[PDB]
């Protein structure tokens, strides 16, 4: 599991690094988008769209309109298969 959850984890956090022009060290399970990643309202919807077709799934934005930190996303994509 825990090797599985830290390479999915990585999975998501590089996609964030590349798409904010942020590195890795700064895209922690607990930073946020916005307030710590200079990552605005639109930003976020780039990274969800991405996310979903990669992995094949679907966050319903119930789910999606709640992410605040790289920690939500990664959840909510287990959430999802």
């Amino acid at each position: 599991a825990m090797g599985y959850l830290m390479a999915l984890f990585e999975d998501i956090q590089a996609v964030i690094a590349e798409q904010l022009n942020v590195d890795a060290a700064q895209v922690t399970p607990e930073a946020e988008f916005v307030k710590d990643l200079g990552a605005d309202s639109l930003d976020v919807v780039e990274l969800i769209m991405a996310l979903e077709e990669k992995f094949g799934i679907e966050i319903p934005d119930e789910q999606a309109e709640k992410i605040v930190n790289v920690g939500d996303v990664v959840k909510y994509i287990e959430d999802n298969k």
